[PDB]
C-alpha cells in the first residue's frame, strides 16, 4: 500500500557524470563509453548566446581547449564533432562503469527521472514528466545544464532528456541524447517562451485508478460518457484531448478493478465539475497528472 | 527556479542491498563490511527459533553471487549475518537514530535488486508513508552527509492504514510498534509545522508571495492556534533553525507564522502554493537550504 511520487534509482547514472568546462563555461557531460555528451552552448560565452553560430565557434576549438573531469581524474579528449544540439566528445578511456543504455526520443505525458548535477557532482534524483507543451517543470540552477533524464525499465538504462535552458517561466528546456531538443526552442538567448500548459489527462486517469486499487472509491459516480461528450468537457478545464490509443492504454487498469475507461472517464467530468468538497485522492487535494499508466501498473499492487 | 521533492543519490545503497533467503521467506538485507543486516522476522520467540537456525538455514545473494554466511546473531530487531567477503562497495557509513519531523530517502527494493527511490518524513506519530508492497522488507532509509551514509532507517511491516513501521539500523523501532501478527494501530498524527514554514520560505524564494502578509505573531499565541489544527508546536529551537531562510528572505519567522495562521483559518480560497492545495511538511529547513543552493555528492 501506499503512493508516492518515485524515481528509478540513479547510480546506473551516477557513474557516467562528468564536469566539462570551455574556456570560463563549466556544465556536466554523459561519458558512456568512450564518449562525453553535452549541450553545445558549453562552447559558447555569455555574449555569443544571442545569435551564436555552433558550426563558425567549434571549428576555432581543439581537442585540448576542452577540460573533461571524471571525479578527480582529467580525461584526454581525442575528438569531437557536433550533433544537432549536442557537442560530443570522443575520449581516450571507455567509462568503466557504463551500464547497458539506449537513447530514446521520448512524447508528451512520458515520465521520467532526472539525476540534477552541479560539476558533475549529482547533487539529487527527482521524478518528472514532459509536459504537453514540451517543457519539464525540474528544479535545476545555474550550472545544472547536462544533466540527464532517464527511466530503467528492467537493467537498460534509457535517456530521454538532457537539460539545456530556463525559459521565463521557471520551467525547463531541453533535448533527447541525440541533440534534437523537445519543443519549438532553441538553443539561444533570443525571446522563447512555454506554450499554454494543459493536465495530462490519460496519467490524471491512470492515476483515478491508483486510488481505486489501493481502496479509495468516493469520487466514483453511476455514470459514463461518450469518448466526444467527455472531450468537449475535457477542453473546457484545459486538459489534453483523450484518445482511442488512451482508452486502450487504460484496458488493463479498466480490466483490474472493474470500472470501464469511460466510467472512469465520468467521475474525472464530476471532480472537474465539483472539486473535491475538502476531500483529498492518494493524499493530493488536486489531481495528479505526473503518473502514466506503466507507472500505476508498475508501481502498485 | 523549480522546488521539487528530492530524494539523495541512491547508487551508494544500491551496492549494499542483497536478497535474504530464509525457508520460505524472503526479504532484502543490507551488506556492510562483512555483515548482511537484515529484520528479524526474516526467520514469537525469536531466539527459540534463531537457536534452531544454523548458518547454512541462510541463503544470502549479492546479485548473481551466493555469499557464504559464517555467523548471525541478533540486535533488538535486526539479524546480523556474518559473512566471509567483506562488501568491496561498502561505502563511508555511520548508522543514526532520526526524530520525528525529520525526512530520508527510501531506496524500495525487492529480491535484493532496488526498483525505486522517494522521499519521505518520519511522522509525528512515528509511521512513514511509504509506498510499499509485500517482499519490500528490509529495504532502508538514508541521508547523504558530504561522502557518508547516514543509514536511518529498516522497513519491517504495513500498518492496516496504508502506512509503515520499520526500526533504526541498531534494531529498535520508531513507534510503539511490535515485529508480530498482532493487532497494531498508528495513533493520530500531527503536521511537522517547522517543515510547513520551511517550504512557505521555500515558495517565497520561488516567486510564490501571495501569502504573505504585514502581521506578525508571538510565539505562544501562534501555538495556541497550531494547537487547534493538529500542528507541532513550534520551539524556539525551530525559530533559530529558520533563521537563514528568515534573513535571505526578509519575512522573520514569526511573520511567516502570521501567514500560516491566516492559511490555516482562511484556507488557500482557490490558490496554490508551489503547485500544492495543501501545506506541505515533508521538507526540512536544511532540505530547503539544500536545494536552493545545489549540494552535491
Ligand atoms: C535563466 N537563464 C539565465 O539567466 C541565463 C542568462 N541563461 C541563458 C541561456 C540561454 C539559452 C541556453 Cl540553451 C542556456 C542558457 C543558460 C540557462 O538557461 N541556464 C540554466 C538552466 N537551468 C536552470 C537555470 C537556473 C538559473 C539560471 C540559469 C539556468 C543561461
Ligand atoms: C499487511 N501485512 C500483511 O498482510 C502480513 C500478514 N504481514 C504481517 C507482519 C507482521 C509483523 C511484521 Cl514485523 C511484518 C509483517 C509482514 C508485513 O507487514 N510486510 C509488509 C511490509 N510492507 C508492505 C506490505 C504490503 C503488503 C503485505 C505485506 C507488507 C507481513
Ligand atoms: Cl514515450
Amino acid at each position: 500500500s501506499g503512493f508516492r511520487k518515485m524515481a528509478f534509482p540513479s547510480g546506473k547514472v551516477e557513474g557516467c557524470m562528468v564536469q566539462v568546462t570551455c574556456g570560463t563555461t563549466t556544465l556536466n557531460g554523459l561519458w558512456l563509453d568512450d564518449v562525453v555528451y553535452c549541450p553545445r552552448h558549453v562552447i559558447c560565452t555569455s555574449e555569443d548566446m544571442l545569435n551564436p553560430n555552433y558550426e563558425d565557434l567549434l571549428i576555432r576549438k581543439s581537442n585540448h581547449n576542452f577540460l573533461v573531469q571524471a571525479g578527480n581524474v582529467q580525461l584526454r579528449v581525442i575528438g569531437h564533432s557536433m550533433q544537432n544540439c549536442v557537442l560530443k566528445l570522443k575520449v581516450d578511456t571507455a567509462n568503466p562503469k557504463t551500464p547497458k543504455y539506449k537513447f530514446v526520443r521520448i512524447q508528451p505525458g512520458q515520465t521520467f527521472s532526472v539525476l540534477a548535477c552541479y560539476n558533475g557532482s549529482p547533487s539529487g534524483v527527482y521524478q518528472c514528466a514532459m509536459r504537453p507543451n514540451f517543457t519539464i517543470k525540474g528544479s535545476f540552477l545555474n550550472g545544472s545544464c547536462g544533466s540527464v533524464g532517464f527511466n530503467i525499465d528492467y537493467d537498460c538504462v534509457s535517456f530521454c532528456y538532457m537539460h539545456h535552458m530556463e525559459l521565463p517561466t521557471g520551467v525547463h528546456a531541453g533535448t533527447d541524447l541525440e541533440g534534437n531538443f523537445y519543443g519549438p526552442f532553441v538553443d539561444r538567448q533570443t525571446a522563447q517562451a512555454a506554450g499554454t500548459d494543459t493536465t495530462i489527462t490519460v496519467n490524471v486517469l491512470a492515476w483515478l485508478y491508483a486510488a481505486v486499487i489501493n481502496g479509495d472509491r468516493w469520487f466514483l459516480n453511476r455514470f459514463t460518457t461518450t469518448l466526444n461528450d467527455f472531450n468537449l468537457v475535457a477542453m473546457k478545464y484545459n486538459y489534453e484531448p483523450l484518445t482511442q490509443d488512451h482508452v486502450d492504454i487504460l484496458g488493463p487498469l479498466s480490466a483490474q478493478t472493474g470500472i470501464a475507461v469511460l466510467d472512469m472517464c465520468a467521475s474525472l467530468k464530476e471532480l472537474l465539475q465539483n472539486g473535491m468538497n475538502g476531500r483529498t485522492i492518494l493524499g493530493s487535494a488536486l489531481l495528479e497528472d505526473e503518473f502514466t499508466p506503466f507507472d500505476v501498473v508498475r508501481q502498485c499492487s
